[PDB]
């Protein structure tokens, strides 16, 4: 009939905010589902997945994302270890399918005990501990992981929040540079634009809920008990605010 | 056969004025087809065309025009939704056939209803509200879509509609430049050759009368009842002559 | 027999000067055949053939010379006439063979009338009049399409002549430079290289007569009854020295 | 079977500078086989190889040495004649077998009425003589073709010998740019260094004899009675020596 | 089906610094298997192994790792060496499976000898000993090659293995970007990157007890009977500090 | 059994200087086989090896290492001299096996008899003795072609073999400079990098023992009874160093 009506009588309806926001949520970038991880190691792993996971993670951190690259520069023992590993949990590298596992998948699903790790991994990572300390005093190991975005509680008071992303990105901007010899002709704004879109969308998944995650910050050192960040936390912001 | 004779007797031939006009009228770029776009949506959906409207006007404003590529990245749940808004609408990519939907068109077709719904949507645009806000004070979220241009009542006094599409242009310039990053090192005035085609010819289309447009445009807060453009409007005309 | 005295006795014939430049204008650049554009016109259109041309000439100037992608931004009837057009002119886009049609063709075939159609279509060219009349006051309208260099009568005195091409050059320099964005890395000179042949050879055609060439320059009022350039045409020379 | 005695004895042969000097004259460089030339015309030609080979040579001069891609662009007249033309006489492109003909060996071997052609053919070669009348003062017209290398007696005084062939090189200079856009950035040395070869090669070639080039020279004005350069050459050595 | 509290629970297991860095030496970088590559040679080689082992460090340090590449550039005899020795030792290039020899890995496996050939090779090493002198005075030969690296004992004093390992890192610095020419636009730090973890492996692998390696150090000259590093070390590592 | 053992006893077997430095000469560089050219050069010529070698000698230095390419552009007479010398002596372009002949490798083998044709040649090489003397007084003619380094006695005193050696460099930069329109971005280090392997190669060959070398380098009057060079090869040398 009349199609100018329609769009007219279109517009008369509802814009429903908590309607509008859902959908944004359900329809919002989504880097990994960690629901799916924790299932297909589950699933995969039986008895073994825990001690498995740990040893995935550890491999994650020191290793990277390529099982059967590392495999190439690993000692006897190891590449055995790995190579069950891949057969037994069916590992791919880089971006595969919701209903596939990588090292840095298990690490993230799983952040609240990668976060724990990297306190003693420090000097094994592609950056080190040590480094982060010459950017920034007594920067927190916690940080030290794309993992941890998965621990951010975005509810935080606006300043608060920054102030923990900021301080997360400190890292974030060094560790993109060390794992890509590509960003060399990229200031710190042109890095940031290919590391926020992965840490945003863990910042505001429905995975872990904010009072849990906020927990975990609070557990680390990282805020106190009313989420204000630590000392170590604010003095990492601001080193990122004067970073290039 | 004098050819020549045949192109000076061409030539002596009226310039009719009236004739000609029309004639660019009838050629003139026309970016989408509104009543096609929505015949198609009511073909489809059947009951459900209105509801699935607005879950494809979230998606074109917050993932883009692209429904298969932002699927590869997104919740399980979200996934299924636009799996099966595909399936049933047989939405395309792209600028198919007057006779195929994609995002954008729903959004174009159905404009009143699309900038409403980016007041909500203001902070998971591409470019935010707080971003429009830091070039021009409290700029209008209705006018932060190409969309808009829809809204526009060309009968306005000159110097409002200029106002209102120097207004909108400011935002167009930030959006095109993000969308396309290519776009990022050319000027102003070379960005506003690659808008300005669909702007105008949403402006000029016969979809939607110049009365209820401008009715829509008093509604948003654009205008007032004498046809005069708000001071926001306003401020972001200024911001637009000495934008770079 | 002997080869050198034959070099000898061919360097010791005549160089007649009307038998060599007969030659250079046979063998010279040609860019489209006029007479075989306009055989084809009333070979395919038979009685509507004038004013389907007219329809092209709009077409031309307006939305360009490639049929199949405007159709693909144009309202329903546009398409339809468009299409029609195509199928019963055998239209064409780019450079194809002599006994091909193309948009262009039409209009630099039919340049007496195109001239006069550009001072109603001058705010829809690519390059208004207006943005014209920016960087030369009253710029000659007639002068705004390649297809005024078949209007140029090239016996006109030197500096009559040079300052109608330089006139003209300020429009092409614009043109050029917006249909192509790619001459951004493109000087003055730059630009004017891809332009001059074309403008050339159709200024030394012997497509309509040089009397009647300059019997429409006057006609167009761009040069008095000694073939003196009007004062716009002279200010439009001045800034095309000046112009970058 | 001892191979560094072999080597020796080989060392200890005389380095005979007659013999040696015969063997460079041998395996010198030759650009084209003026003899072979002649006879493909008169065999391919018959009575009408004379009037056939002017029309090559301005077809060589105003459009240059590939007729299949010039005909692309030439009226219908031109690209019958052109066709016919390489029918008659199975012209190639580039630089093919000694028993092949171009357009550019047609004007090299018959290079006095070539040179002869230039005065008429000025204003319509790739460079024109009144650019080259800018960068020296009534530059020859008779030296503005490669052809004209053949037309120098290499038995002239040094000095006068090194005038004609750097004015010419003025020549050479300008027009290797031109058909050559690539070397637009290259210096005056880099730019010799790709024309010196086929230039020396037809200064020092055994077709016409010293006597009848010099003789060729006198007629054309380039040189007096006593061998001494005309001021336009010396005008024009002096123009290359300080040219960029 | 929680997984949330799978999560949770994973989170609240022990962080074992022992058992997590034991998992940390399992998985770590291996350069190369240098039992396997002794067993290899021993294998392929029978009575001849050593000699042919001393043969394929000569190869290694003065032609590369390129055994098929190499002899493309070689005398008669030396080309028909190498075809035997490929022959014999199934020699292959870059980083095959540790089941597969190459030249490097041989001199690596075999650093005692390969470190001490180096005063032998000195002039004849892509960089020359001579070039290290003129970067620090006498600089050690026995550190010129990343097979240096297995002679390091990890349990010198630390400032004592930080001055070895700076020392060795100069020539590393100098060697990797003549090896890889397109390392020469990058920093110290950069380069760094790309020969420390090799550089770290054969310093902390198990092959040759620290005991032996330090007693390999201080038969060289490189440290004393206190683990103390000579001048010509310490030198070294100052000039490693400096450089650029 | 024990590997660790086994590298151990490895280590502590002799480093015998007199045995490594054999395998070097052995394994070095070769860039063409001199004994394997003047063998397949009497295999291929019967008795009129040597006459064909001055004459393909002739052709390297004055038409270069491309007889395909050369015959393109050469009299009826020299290209069927030059097809017969490919037919005869199985010539190849570039760097084929050793069982190939090449021209260069001709010159290069005999460079004995080669250095002296330089004397002759001067004025039709690539860079002519005339250019070389603009860089330096006197430059040596024997010096200037790559063949020459084949005549150097590397033992030589160190300042001697070296002011030999630079003012070699000072033709090759030249020669490579003109022979190659692609070191363009290049700076003399740039140029020397790819034309010193091949020269130090020829230095360090083992045909023609240093004694004849070195006699050849006093008969050509560059150096003189003690090995001294000329005051023109000191000079050369002198001029290398400020050399850009
Ligand atoms: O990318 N979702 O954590
Ligand atoms: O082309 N916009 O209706
Ligand atoms: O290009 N001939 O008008
Ligand atoms: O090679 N010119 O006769
Ligand atoms: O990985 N070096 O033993
Ligand atoms: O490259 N051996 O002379």
């Amino acid at each position: 009939d009349n199609y100018q009506e329609l769009r007219v009588q279109f517009a008369a309806q509802a814009v429903d905010r908590n309607e509008i926001e859902q959908w944004v949520r359900e329809f919002a970038y989504q880097g990994f589902d960690a629901r799916r991880v924790i299932e297909l190691l589950k699933q995969y792993g039986g008895a073994d997945w825990e001690k498995d996971a740990k040893k995935m993670i550890v491999l994650a951190l020191t290793r990277g994302n390529k099982p059967r690259r590392m495999m190439m520069k690993m000692s006897k023992e190891g590449k055995a270890t790995v190579e069950a590993l891949i057969n037994k949990y069916k590992l791919k590298e880089g971006n595969p399918s919701r209903d596939e596992l990588t090292l840095s998948r298990v690490a993230a699903a799983l952040a609240g005990w990668t976060c724990q790790a990297l306190v003693v991994l420090s000097e094994w990572l592609p950056v080190t501990g040590t480094t982060m300390d010459g950017l920034s005093p007594a920067y927190p190991r916690h940080m030290m992981h794309p993992s941890f975005a998965g621990m951010v509680d975005p509810s935080l008071p606006g300043d608060y929040l920054r102030a923990i992303l900021d301080a997360h990105s400190l890292y974030l901007l060094q560790f993109s540079r060390v794992i890509n010899p590509n960003l060399r002709g990229r200031t710190k704004e042109e890095v940031a634009a290919t590391f926020t879109q992965p840490m945003n969308a863990a910042v505001n998944s429905n995975f872990i809920s904010h009072e849990k995650r906020r927990e975990f910050l609070k557990a680390f050192g990282l805020v106190d008990s009313n989420g204000k960040p630590s000392a170590a936390v604010m003095a990492a912001a601001q080193a990122y605010k004067t970073a290039a």
